[PDB]
């Protein structure tokens, strides 16, 4: 019953709020989210690294995208440098999943992707002026990282874990997928994130937490990757396609290079919130890449 202490929260927060119900639907490793009289979603996080953005997010995207997709929009904020809540009216629909894909007519399938592709193509179109503030410089970041890695237990990695490491600097450094478009994106754009309607058709997009002005490549790396979470490449691919004037061999390499830096990201996560656990998930994962 962490639900009786946020339901508390929400109550002395939020004014005139009456909690009838309250059941967790959610968990980051990070953050709690709720769903309040069956009705509203409250997103809550414990610490800057907090929830601002999300918003501002939100605000700019419901002022100025006309689509009938539907996103959260902001009615209860609370935010503070110790805790950060959002409440917005739950979108309803299923999560597309692979298994829900796969029973999909090839109508259906096809459908889903163009409404996919359009969403993105007007998000990606949106003149970003109002939110110029931000942005995302996936390169620079990475540099960084590396440097903190450098600081703190590169030195007590194996050579195996090293030679991984730097042969994915190797790589970061002579590619050119950075050197394209930027633009606004979900940066996060993976089918857990995505609704489905009675008619297999797209309704609703959530989780904007790590949007940003960012490479237009970004939003393509979980809809070309292979993997038991997403549907696959080929679903990504004929998204490309339809979303048109993008070059998808560089896409498929974007999603290449984040899919290599996944293990080392979580090594950076586990040392910037000093949790062994991630710092060890992600030198084992390197061994399981390693071996393949
Ligand atoms: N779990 C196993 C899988 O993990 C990654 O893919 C998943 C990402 O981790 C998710 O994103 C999360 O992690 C990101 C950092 O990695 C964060 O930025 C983001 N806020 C988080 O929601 C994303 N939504 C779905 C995607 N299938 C690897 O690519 C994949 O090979 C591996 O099989
Ligand atoms: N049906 C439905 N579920 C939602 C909605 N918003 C959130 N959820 C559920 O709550 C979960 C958490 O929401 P999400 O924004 O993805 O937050 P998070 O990824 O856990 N936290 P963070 O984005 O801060 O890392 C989602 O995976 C989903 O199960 C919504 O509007 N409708
Ligand atoms: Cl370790
Ligand atoms: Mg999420
Ligand atoms: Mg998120």
């Amino acid at each position: 019953t962490n639900v009786k202490a946020m339901k508390y929260l929400i109550e002395h927060y939020f004014d005139n709020f009456k909690v009838d119900s309250i059941e967790i639907i959610g968990s980051g490793y990070d953050s709690v989210a709720y769903l309040v009289n069956n009705e509203y979603i409250f997103k809550t996080k414990f610490s800057k690294k907090g929830y601002a953005k999300e918003k501002a997010i939100y605000n700019f995207l419901n002022t100025n995208l006309e689509t009938n997709v539907k996103i959260p929009n902001i009615e209860y904020s609370y935010i503070s440098d110790e805790l950060s809540i959002l409440g917005y009216k739950e979108i309803k629909g299923t999560f597309l999943t692979p298994e829900i894909y796969s029973t999909m007519s090839e109508e259906e399938q096809n459908l889903l992707k163009r409404d996919i592709a359009s969403f993105l193509r007007q998000m990606h179109g949106l003149d970003y002026t109002d939110i110029s503030e931000c942005t995302i410089d996936n390169k620079q970041n990475v540099l960084e990282e590396y440097i903190l890695l450098r600081e703190t237990i590169y030195n007590d990695l194996t050579d195996i874990e090293k030679d991984y490491i730097e042969s994915f600097m190797e790589r970061l450094n002579a590619t050119t997928v950075f050197e394209g478009k930027k633009c606004l994106c979900h940066n996060d754009f993976s089918c857990n994130h995505l609704l489905l309607d009675g008619n297999n058709r797209l309704t609703g997009i959530i989780d904007f937490g790590d949007s940003g002005i960012i490479d237009e490549y970004c939003d393509f790396i979980y809809l070309l990757e292979d993997s038991e979470e997403e549907i696959g490449t080929n679903f990504g691919e004929d998204i490309l396609r339809m979303y048109g004037n993008i070059d998808i061999e560089k896409a498929k390499e974007y999603q290449d290079i984040v899919e290599e830096y996944y293990p080392i990201e979580t090594i950076v996560y586990g040392i910037k919130n000093i949790k062994q656990e991630f710092i060890e998930n992600g030198r084992k994962e390197i061994y399981k890449r390693t071996y393949k």
